[PDB]
């Protein structure tokens, strides 16, 4: 055998009843599906969104991609990025041709078992060298969501589906999510991304920023072969990971450089890190948890639609991964703590769970900012003067040493004008002297404690 195919993953098949509300239904299989990293989810036969478009005044710019193993990709910008074009019906007809070629065989008589061990067969061999081509972008005027959005006007069935939790568009600013209460552009994570598939077109394996869940829907098409790993599982796969290509773990220059990889699902398993599979078919979902490793490829033309999003559930992994991106010294895509005290300053509006839970979140916060502070005093550093962060651009406030983004405080001297370290990073600044630095807060324990006190009375 050259390639043995991973367990299955869960496969979920919820009522109308159950289906109705997503975050309920999310955090029912939650204690099964993040044993596994990724689930796969089956609406009830009732549930079909129409899709409808013409695929003549569809265009898209297709980036290209060499499929070796072990070899660096880069993730994908936001940004378009080319001067090459197809429409959804040239691309089609491109991607049809190129699988009836390989196989010399009708499109759908190819068997999904085959074109998976020969995936994983072509990108082994040095010799073979075949690219592909795909679509990755977020919606625009030229290219625009699977789902009904409001804009034209819509069919009552259209309207059905218009306000559904499970319209990906909706699921990132519905209220039992925290990343709609962000107010900082957070565009590539709150936004769904579009993606036309072609045979053997593949996404290396990832986590999602800010350790987030991700859910991805098969609007239409072959279907989408996917590999999970398991949260728990995260640094077994990363030394695995850094032991056979450690090219991709030099530090990251910026987010616009992040470095990615296929590797075989077999390998991770020789190393004992648990992997599943799973075939996501035309009307499906595939959900990923909180720092699950997630890859897979394509079986064949298809339209595909992903979002991410971030429960109350969420909230300490959130906290946990920024202090990961720190030792790491990774960029940021929001601050966390910036985003606490947003939630915090809108007590009286917020769900009384999450009101709660922001509650515990802001305790931890607290504590650390107390002991922080106690710390730099005793390095010397006297002079103090409120500041508010969040008027400043991300560039302008990422810590000199950890590039961690700054809110609840930093450190400051008039010798190097602009630029700051966070707490945990006082002495990389400059060689002045202690008393020469700045203290900048933008709250008082005092403001504190009374923000907190909003939120443990909306809780009750
Ligand atoms: O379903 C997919 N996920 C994903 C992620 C990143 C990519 F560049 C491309 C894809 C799509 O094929
Ligand atoms: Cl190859
Ligand atoms: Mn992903
Ligand atoms: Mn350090
Ligand atoms: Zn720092």
């Amino acid at each position: 055998s050259m390639f043995l195919p991973p367990p299955e993953c869960p496969v979920f098949e919820p009522s109308w009843e159950e289906f109705a509300d997503p975050f309920a239904f999310i955090h029912k299989i939650r204690p099964i599906a993040e044993q596994t990293g990724i689930c796969k989810v089956r609406p009830p036969p009732d549930w079909q969104p129409p899709f409808a478009c013409d695929v003549d005044k569809l265009h898209f710019t297709p980036r290209i991609q060499r499929l070796n193993e072990l070899e660096a990709q880069t993730r994908v910008k936001l940004g378009g990025g080319g001067a090459r074009d197809y429409t959804l019906r040239t691309f089609g007809e491109m991607a049809d041709a190129f699988k009836s070629d390989y196989f010399n065989m009708p499109v759908h008589m190819v068997p999904t078992e085959l074109v998976e061990k020969e995936f994983w067969r072509l990108v082994s061999t040095i010799e073979e060298d075949v690219t592909v081509e795909y679509g990755a972008d977020i919606a625009s005027k030229e290219f625009g969501s699977g789902f009904p959005v409001r804009d034209i006007k819509l069919s009552p069935e259209e309207e059905e589906y218009l306000d559904s939790g499970w319209n990906l568009n909706n699921m990132p600013v519905m209220e039992q999510s925290v990343l709609a209460h962000i107010t900082a552009d957070i565009c590539g994570m709150k936004l769904p991304w579009l993606y036309v598939g072609m045979c053997f077109s593949s996404f290396c394996w990832h986590i999602e920023d800010h350790w987030s869940y991700s859910i991805n829907y098969l609007h239409w098409g072959e279907p989408k072969t996917w590999y999970g790993v398991p949260g728990y599982a995260a640094e077994q796969l990363e030394n695995v990971m850094k032991k056979l290509a450690p090219e991709l773990f030099v530090s990251q220059p910026d987010l616009l450089h992040q470095l990615v990889t296929i590797m075989n699902p077999n390998t991770l398993m020789t190393h004992e890190v648990p992997v599943y599979r799973t075939n996501q078919c035309a009307g499906e979902f595939v959900i990923t948890f909180p720092r699950a490793y997630h890859s897979g490829f394509n079986q064949g033309f298809n339209f595909a639609e992903a979002v991410n999003f971030c429960t109350v559930d969420w909230l300490p992994l959130g906290r946990q991964c920024v202090e990961h991106y720190r030792l790491l010294h990774r960029y940021c895509v929001f601050s966390h703590d910036e985003m606490i005290c947003k939630m915090a300053s809108k007590a009286d509006v917020l769900d009384v769970v999450v009101a709660s839970t922001v509650q515990k979140d802001m305790a931890i916060m607290i504590e650390d900012e107390k002991a922080l502070r106690e710390t730099v005093r005793k390095l010397g550093v006297i002079d103090s003067e409120r500041m508010d962060f969040e008027l400043l651009p991300d560039d302008e406030r990422q810590c000199v040493k950890c590039k961690t983004t700054c809110f609840m405080s930093a450190i400051s001297c008039s010798c190097k004008p602009g630029l700051l370290v966070c707490l945990h990073h006082v002495k990389e600044l400059c060689s002045c002297p202690p008393y020469k630095y700045k203290l900048r807060y933008r709250y008082t324990l005092d403001d504190l404690y009374p923000m907190m006190n909003a939120l443990k009375l909306r809780a009750e």
